């Protein structure tokens, strides 16, 4: 089941769309969570990859989604993958009704189906060794059926990927409560459609008492949602030794604040959640939540994405240039959505002899 198949299954019947599915070259990086000295085993390697998606309709971009996948290796038989859902955004320049919810769900379903070995086949080394040889890549193997985590932080903003798109009166911005429920629905469906019944499913709303969190969870179809998170309680539950540090994420932003305050050894997980809320509070306060899934896939992931599924630029420079045509554009008028589409289409054609992928919706 290709990305084309997945997207078509949730797009309106007989309607035409195009997509960009862009991916960075997998890179050896530091651990997701800050290591400690008391860990009897630390990761042998952590491999980070970015997937960046844009959907187009009628020659205009209207939706984008940024996802990072981390594969952490302890040895040949011991690995985990984590999908960090970073940013989802719209600009309101789609002239037809689509379910952005289902688009987002289905792209994550596609990512879950990818064999983690796909990211391990050709890994760019971290600078700290390997040395002078320029075209040297690492390769690893792991089992296909590995522990799979998904993490995201819900927090609304006028935009994340489409500058000034809130100036478009057609843009639909969810408030913090609606946005939590929206992502809640998406993850609930991923659990039911893609995860085994023994899976951890966690929700917390920083700064709030669990009673109200528990209230919401009662409407989920996955039967094992709990209030809390998927994080460990290493080192007397110090936040620094248990909180994953993700790109542009509020948790990492607050960890770095504690670092600047010299309090990383003073702040427990419980205080972290209170303070994360506390000290960004009044006029900018909106409902934020942290969601976590940890378990095994129902179907063993064995797909190595084709060129139709993903475009992997030969360099970070090319990757950056293409993504910037989306994120560096101005969307106060529809001309931004048109320009993003034309720039991307021309760049792909001119520099890569590639087309955006065409889709016809199949959903009745
Ligand atoms: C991890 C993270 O990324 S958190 C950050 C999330 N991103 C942002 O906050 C950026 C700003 N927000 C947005 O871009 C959007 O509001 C999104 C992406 C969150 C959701 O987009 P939407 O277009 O609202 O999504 P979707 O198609 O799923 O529709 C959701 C609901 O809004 C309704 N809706 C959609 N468009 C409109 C509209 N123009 N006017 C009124 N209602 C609308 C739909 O009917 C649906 O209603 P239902 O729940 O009663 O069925």
């Amino acid at each position: 089941m290709s990305l084309n198949d997945f997207l078509s299954s949730v797009l309106p019947v007989s309607e035409q769309f195009e997509y960009l599915s862009l991916q960075s070259i997998p890179l050896e990086t530091h651990a997701v969570v800050t290591p400690n000295k008391d860990d009897k085993r630390v990761p042998k390697s952590t491999i980070k990859t970015q997937h960046f998606f844009s959907l187009f309709h009628q020659g205009k971009v209207f939706f984008s989604l940024e996802v990072y996948v981390y594969v952490t290796l302890w040895d040949e038989a011991d690995a985990e993958r984590l999908i960090f859902v970073s940013k989802a955004d719209t600009n309101g320049y789609c002239n037809t009704r689509v379910s952005v919810r289902d688009i987002t769900k289905i792209i994550l379903e596609f990512i879950l189906s990818i064999d983690p070995n796909y990211y391990l086949q050709k890994v760019k080394p971290a600078i700290g060794g390997s040395g002078f040889q320029q075209d040297l890549y690492l390769s690893f193997t792991c089992p296909r059926e590995i522990l799979t985590k998904i993490c995201l932080f819900t927090r609304p903003a006028s935009q994340y990927l489409f500058p000034d798109s809130s100036k478009n009166s057609k843009k639909h911005i969810l408030n913090g409560e609606e946005l939590m429920k929206w992502w809640g629905f998406i993850l609930d469906r991923l659990l039911i459609e893609c995860f085994q019944n023994d899976t951890q499913a966690k929700l917390r709303i920083p700064g709030e008492d669990p009673a109200r969190v528990r209230s919401y969870l009662r409407g989920m179809k996955y039967p094992l949602w709990q209030v809390g998170d998927i994080f460990t309680s290493k080192e007397n539950s110090l936040a620094v030794y248990n909180i994953p540090l993700f790109p542009d994420d509020p948790k990492a932003r607050f960890i770095h604040q504690l670092a600047e305050e010299d309090r990383l050894l003073k702040v427990s997980l419980s205080s972290f959640w209170i303070e994360l809320q506390e000290r960004q509070e009044f006029k900018l306060s909106v409902t934020s939540s942290v969601m976590g899934i940890s378990g095994y896939s129902l179907a063993t992931p064995s797909l190595f994405p084709s060129s139709a599924d993903v475009i992997v630029p030969k360099s970070r420079k090319q990757f950056r240039a293409i993504k910037k045509y989306i994120t560096g554009e101005e969307y106060d008028t529809e001309e931004g959505a048109i320009e993003a589409f034309t720039n991307i289409r021309d760049f792909l054609l001119l520099r890569m002899a590639t087309n955006l992928q065409s889709l016809t919706g199949k959903r009745e």
